[PDB]
């Protein structure tokens, strides 16, 4: 990559300053901003919180549903001391695609709305002065970038997703301006081997120069436990304190660039010594089988939309721990980096998912976008101990040799980017029948999204649903694939407060009964090794006749309170 | 004050770095932290978001309801280039009281949970190194500090807050925290006051600095163009063809305050201000020499999960909802809000009644839930008043100070108490703008001794809810008119603003005919209240209780908090919201 994905830190060599706050903001329905000098400042802005999705602040439909080009602007004072450092704007994300300007100059553009955007403003930055950043953003959906959809023209544009979740957009994550030394740590990778009571931390370091590198490992108390020299090497850890499920331990890696007797740069990050591998039908963490228990989530909260906030992280993890979960999938896009940092702390397992949802010649361009997002996700997230698997798709077509050749390239790219070569998978929709699917052989383990008892034979037909479920799982069993299966979606829309005896679809009681039936099926097959329910919480969707204020398959409400079924998960996962 | 209330800025002379994020946090039920050295680091912390109230993250009662001592900790890297600066920790607030430590050393303590806490760490700060901050906080309620309440001790030693007020006892680090660096000689405070002279305006000012060097004051218009300049720590800026700050039509100048030594500039403070005058004339509230009728709400700092935690997103949604109702005003019930609320009101042209947390001074609810505590309470009350006014005086949005909410007012003792508060407020406010407080119904026109202290009178009344609700609503209207006729007959010639009126209203509860708690009853109640308001010339404002449903202590009279919101807690309109929109249009 032409930039670093490394999370920004502050020390003797690296500086950072937050640009979060109220930005200037303006819609550009006529698409004349770049024609009209907007990159030098917006002509008639309103204020817009950053980080946040813009949609749910407004009281009018056309602003909430805005689709097209729209602009952000802010000003920041740059400390004079940042002079002659490499100065970067770092956006947690820009959703979905955008062009960054600084002091009237075009800096960079990015496609993909859920991963960091880095813009090198070294040559245009004005140390000791007020600087200006302007971002042109677009939130349309197409079939050549992720996530896929269409754009309808009423000249007013309307996003038409091929995915369920609401098309939130804007500057949904924190924005920093940072300063790095001229020769810096750009990237590093760690991989682990367990040796009795000891451990090896294998590493590679990429810098922007040719000076020597020293790598140190500190324990949780900051004590030096290992040290070595070189951009490539092994850190030997005696009596290693392994990072364990729901029982984290984090070391601190310290990467130094040196020039004789002085340090040029120093990067530090918390990491966790752990191994993950698929062995037969088992998922092994540190050589012991683990059964995944948890949820698909979303970045979704009232008013903020996908806007990041530590308070949402904290509540969600307390709820997760209360259910006795150990895992979540980042459905259906990489989350803010902070979610992974916290999962590292709390010992949660993550399946990290690229926004390959909603899946013509456009396909070669789509593949490029999909591979680019995969590269960025893996480079960003590989050193989190929590991240134990990559999900490279959600419910694509998989039953043609055409689909096979496409995903072969994606998986091949993912493999080259992940230093750890940790398990890769994808979530299969029901149409990927065991007799037809061509893509499951690409996977280290198989993830199934199934709604037997909701979309199939729901309600009075739920007994039929269970037989149909068992019939499919019997077909999978007969294949003797010798791989683990994880259910990554299953659930029922459930309106909090809707009670019925006997239960009906949409009642709290039916949600319980549906889950109990699914558990019976899960527990009937030895090779099922994980259950991640859909969804952790009710979340916003495109409005329509099938969505009663978003998706109500949450086990929790949108404001994070338990429906009756939450207790069912709690008791089972205990 | 021994510190500056000025909002932090980033420029050539002043630096700031946010400490917001995930802090370490630990409850201290046995109160052993200090003797155990926790100021050097918490021994078994959990993670806690800052800014946020801590209560609503947890899944267990005892953590949510925790009352007593609890501790926060974080670490930060201090840029080497901050050496030879004055270095301060600035907490937007610390709720309710706390002691700030830095690098293991006690720095300062503060009482009052809703105003900035400044800690001078200059003598212990380590530039070019990681530094540590640890804060011991306490969230108990008592009768010698604001807001008032009691602390109950359960048989097993566990403490439980017992407020004398109807808002949940949220606490912790609810606002942003910065570490900042100032020049050794800096602008510490300034005040502006306005006079209108035809098409022109005068900006009278005072500047307080921490030194003796000369001061230069400039005023820039909204385009950054210089419109006035003068010299001296006291002076007058002459603005030709002034663009006044108007209700729901803001215009903001930028004041620029420079400290110089001739050779160069030592400090430069900048803030947006709005040229506007506020006065009471007879029964009229005059903004810029024209009557304004206040339309809006009492609010709260309250949102799901975050509690009172500050977030710009909440500000933005709330102001969009306010504008949609055609409101022009809110009261900061019942405590000063985060500074950002006022910054945004300035921008949006909203009027604010800024309220000190003098709530819970009602004898009835105290007894339900003194000679020696009242003198100490007065001191706390006056201190909070001084801090609020010093912090907020230069906002064009702030047009009035509310110095109490529903205290006892019918004794001569209460008069002497509030006489001192109002006297203090007057001396701290350079503008001497209107002062008021909100009166409960027990403050009968025949008995109240304190309303003469006010420049305009704010009434909290619930005729049709607590008094003669539902089938008796006709009687409620009669009783309401009876009281207002008594006020009318006093011919006080001052404006009256209703600062509370409303009904608990469950979203989705519909009934025909309406019942108390239904959406339809909220509408009917409001219509009845409007009919009464509109019958009296001297009524010049209506601020409904409340903007949005909000959290309270749980109990038999609170169904998941207070439901008198016109909006839900997640900021969506009940049926009554349109009633306000249509009326205020």
């Amino acid at each position: 990559l032409e930039y670093s994905e490394l999370y920004p830190i502050q020390n003797e060599y690296r500086m950072m300053q937050s640009l979060d706050g109220m930005w200037k903001f303006q819609f550009d329905p006529e698409e004349i901003g770049k024609k009209s000098g907007w990159e030098n400042g917006l002509p008639a802005p309103v204020s817009m919180p950053v980080p946040s999705s813009f949609a749910d602040f407004f009281t009018d439909h056309k602003e909430r549903d805005y689709c097209g080009d729209f602009w952000y602007e802010t000003e920041f004072y740059l400390p004079a001391e940042w002079r002659n450092k490499k100065i970067w704007l770092r956006f947690g994300s820009i959703t979905h695609r955008g062009t960054v300007y600084c002091n009237g100059m075009e800096i960079t553009s990015h496609e993909g709305g859920f991963l960091p955007v880095l813009a090198d403003i070294s040559t245009v930055a004005k140390p000791g002065q007020v600087n200006q950043v302007v971002v042109k953003i677009n939130n349309e959906l197409n079939e050549t970038s992720l996530p896929c959809g269409a754009t309808k023209i009423l000249g007013r544009k309307l996003a038409k997703p091929y995915f369920d979740f609401f098309n939130y957009s804007g500057l949904q994550r924190s924005v920093w301006v940072i300063a790095l030394p001229e020769e810096s740590v750009k990237d590093y990778s760690v991989d682990y081997e367990l040796c009795g009571t000891d451990a090896l931390v294998k590493y590679e370091v990429v810098t922007t120069g040719e000076h020597p590198v020293i790598v140190r490992l500190l324990d949780a108390e900051g004590e030096l436990v290992a040290e070595t020299e070189g951009k490539e090497g092994i850190l030997q850890v005696a009596n290693a304190r392994l990072w364990e499920v729901r029982n984290a331990y984090l070391y601190q890696i310290v990467i130094l660039i040196t020039d004789g007797n002085g340090v040029l740069d120093e990067y530090r990050e918390k990491i966790g010594i752990r191994t993950v591998r698929i062995e037969g039908t088992k998922i092994l963490l540190n050589d012991r089988p683990v059964y995944l228990k948890g949820f698909g989530k979303h970045e979704d909260f009232p008013i903020l939309g996908r806007g990041f906030h530590w308070g949402i992280v904290k509540r969600d993890f307390e709820c997760l721990k209360w259910t006795n979960a150990n895992c979540f999938r980042t459905s259906h896009y990489p989350y803010a980096e902070e979610w992974y940092q916290f999962a590292d702390e709390e010992g949660f397992l993550i399946i990290d998912e690229v926004p390959a949802v909603g899946m013509a010649l456009t396909v070669p361009e789509l593949l490029k976008s999909h591979i680019a997002d995969t590269e960025e996700m893996i480079t960003r997230d590989k050193n989190h101990p929590s991240v134990i698997a990559w999900s490279l798709f959600n419910e694509p077509e998989t039953i043609t040799d055409y689909a096979y050749e496409y995903f072969k390239e994606v998986f091949a790219a993912a493999e080259t980017y992940d230093f750890q070569s940790r398990p890769m998978t994808g979530a299969f929709e029901k149409n990927s029948k065991p007799e037809l699917c061509k893509c499951y052989p690409l996977c280290d383990f198989i993830c199934l999204n199934r709604y037997y008892g909701w979309y199939i034979s729901g309600g009075p037909e739920i007994e039929e649903a269970e037989e149909l479920f068992r019939d499919e799982m019997d077909r999978w069993k007969a294949k003797e694939l010798n791989v683990p299966f994880v259910f990554t979606e299953f659930g029922t829309d459930t309106m909090a407060g809707l009670h019925k005896l006997p239960s009906i679809m949409w009642s709290e009681e039916y949600q319980k009964e549906y889950l109990e039936m699914n558990f019976r099926v899960f527990d009937s097959y030895e090779f099922v090794q994980g259950e991640l329910a859909w969804n952790f919480a009710d979340f916003q969707t495109t409005e329509g006749i099938m969505r009663v204020d978003g998706n109500h398959k949450g086990v929790f409400t949108r404001d994070r309170q338990p429906k009756a079924a939450a207790v069912v998960f709690k008791d089972r996962w205990e």
